């Protein structure tokens, strides 16, 4: 039986990965990760069931990939490697190594000036490889491979200073900006080169012609790059600044308040990530924060749903993450039965920000396009619509700032992602 017949025969997609968010990562909510998405969708494809391993390290990836009856394929942000145990697919993602430093200390601007640092990879890595390389150039370079540490982790020793550099792809750099203030691109170390699932080594390639297929369908139809926005995209949207912001964020300001989110959210049945990241959006988790349109504190209250809720001090953090938190759930409570889970969430981010009313007309005007009112995909599109006259001098409610309440569901999930890929 051919690889592909094998895995349609027994019903199951076998796949290695990293343990690693960006590959693939378990919470209470399920299952995410560019490689895990990319990787469910290739199964899907052939209709099959996605299983999932993880390995130790890198090495044992390719180990387990080569061991007979193992897994099918890696999907891990692997780069290419002649070494025909083991063949690789078409790219997918286009990617730089970059030499990453603290901030703070002196940049290094060439490879000459990775001499005499502190320096760590990961065992097996195409980044150690590309150290060998160099220290062919340059005997008295130093560096070390470690089998026992993950990317997240070379990064956190920059962050704090326990080694001076790493050398990171720098999607994955991105990915963990948001969670160490003080890393920063050094340069880029080497040119750009794509992402490749790998295959065991062989001349059987009826499971590879549609990886290839199937990789290719994806870059025709933006799968690749949505992907890409959720975990790669948080420095290209939300800005450099906002980027490393909000790691200093995470690290100074949400610890004083991350149990009253939490006892909030067990309280409701509300995941608290969820509202912790509606803090982060609209006070940046600064319980003295106030605006000068009526609305202040921590959760960003009018003082008419401070009282309706029994905050007697908006500018109280406990008090106005309860506030803010029982109000979010009000609203999505109210929202018609016809919105399911996962959208009733979204939609009621939305109406956190621009209210029910304004949000009927988005809703009444999607429907009016042959669109599902339902789907929050679909007004998502109507949204924007409600600040400009040919559309909202047709509904009852008028004008409204609809792209800005787009701008905070969009933010709101993001900070929300961020949050629960958190490590520790
Ligand atoms: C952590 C190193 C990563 C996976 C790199 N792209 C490689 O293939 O080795």
């Amino acid at each position: 039986p051919t690889a592909l017949e094998r895995v349609q025969k027994e019903g199951v997609l076998r796949v290695i990965t990293r343990n690693s968010p960006a590959t693939y990562f378990q919470d209470r909510n399920g299952e995410t990760g560019f490689e895990y998405e990319l990787a469910k969708r290739f199964a899907e494809r052939l209709g099959v069931e996605l299983k999932i391993e993880t390995a130790d390290n890198l090495d044992d990836l390719y180990a387990q990939l080569s061991r007979e009856g193992g897994p099918a394929l890696a999907a891990a942000g692997l780069t290419p490697g002649d070494d025909a145990s083991v063949r690789y697919s078409h790219t997918y993602l286009d990617v730089t190594p970059q030499i990453i430093y603290r901030n703070g200390q002196q940049r290094p601007t060439r490879p000459e000036d990775l001499v005499g640092k502190r320096i760590m990879v990961l065992k097996g890595s195409s980044h150690a490889e590309q150290l060998a390389e160099l220290k062919k150039q340059y005997p008295e370079l130093k560096y070390e491979e470690s089998d026992a540490v993950e990317v997240v982790d070379l990064l956190r020793m920059v962050d704090v200073g326990d080694i001076d550099l790493t050398l990171v792809d720098s999607n994955e750099l991105a990915m963990n900006q948001v969670y160490f203030p003080n890393v920063r691109v050094a340069f880029d170390f080497g040119e750009a080169r794509g992402l490749a699932w790998a295959l065991p080594g062989g001349d059987d390639d009826s499971l590879m012609n549609e990886v290839n297929a199937f990789l290719d369908q994806a870059k025709k139809e933006g799968l690749l790059q949505r992907l890409k926005d959720r975990y790669y995209g948080h420095v290209d949207v939300l800005g450099y600044v906002g980027a490393y912001t909000f790691a200093q964020h995470l690290q100074q300001r949400l610890p004083r308040y991350e149990s009253h989110f939490k006892q909030s959210g067990k309280q409701l049945d509300t995941d608290w990530r969820l509202l912790a990241a509606i803090g982060y959006q609209e006070s940046l988790w600064q319980p003295g924060a106030t605006s000068k349109t009526g609305v202040r504190g921590l959760m960003m209250l009018t003082n008419r749903t401070a009282q309706a809720m029994g905050v007697s001090n908006r500018l109280d953090p406990k008090q106005s993450i309860q506030g803010g938190s029982k109000y979010f759930v009000q609203i999505r409570s109210e929202l018609p039965e016809s919105i399911k889970e996962p959208d009733r969430s979204w939609f009621a981010l939305a109406a956190y920000n621009i209210g029910g009313a304004h949000l009927e007309d988005a809703r009444k005007m999607a429907e009016k396009e042959g669109l599902n009112p339902n789907k929050w995909l679909d007004v998502k599109k109507m949204l924007p619509r409600l600040a400009q006259k040919q559309w909202y001098a047709k509904t009852r409610y008028g004008y409204a700032r609809g792209g800005e309440t787009v701008h905070f569901v969009q933010n709101v999930r993001r900070y929300y992602d961020i949050l629960t890929w958190v490590t520790q």
